[PDB]
């Protein structure tokens, strides 16, 4: 009945770099997913304790949310767009793994998850 250390937002022994792509899905993309009304599920890592999902990290062993995307954006953690968009990609598989294809948190992940796809569509070149 404990949650794991949330995924860490930073590292000094990470490479990190700044590019037009990780600026896109920082400013468009993040940002267009965390307004909609039914981000707030995925804007925080998955509190299994609180919702008593005792078997939540036993199936999911690689969690990750739009809280820590966020942060790791902001806090200029990436290499790369591919880690993002690799990140982006593991919430929404997570959520579809762990539920049942007609609960409510997978039509509001399915919701996102065509916004994140609309707009990762025009990920711009890099330059
Ligand atoms: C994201 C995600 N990937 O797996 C699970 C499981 C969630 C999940 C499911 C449900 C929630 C939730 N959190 C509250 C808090 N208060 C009330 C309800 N809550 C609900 N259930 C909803 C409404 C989203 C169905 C949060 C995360």
């Amino acid at each position: 009945s404990m949650n794991p250390p949330p995924p860490e937002t930073s590292n000094p022994n990470k490479p990190k770099r700044q590019t037009n792509q990780l600026q896109y899905l920082l400013r468009v993309v993040l940002k267009t997913l965390w307004k909609h009304q039914f981000a707030w599920p995925f804007q925080q890592p998955v509190d299994a304790v609180k919702l008593n999902l005792p078997d939540y990290y036993k199936i999911i062993k690689t969690p990750m949310d739009m809280g820590t995307i966020k942060k790791r954006l902001e806090n200029n953690y990436y290499w790369n767009a591919q880690e993002c968009i690799q990140d982006f990609n593991t919430m929404f598989t997570n959520c579809y793994i762990y539920n049942k294809p007609g609960d409510d948190i997978v039509l509001m992940a399915e919701a996102l998850e065509k916004l994140f796809l609309q707009k990762i569509n025009e990920l711009p070149t890099e330059e």
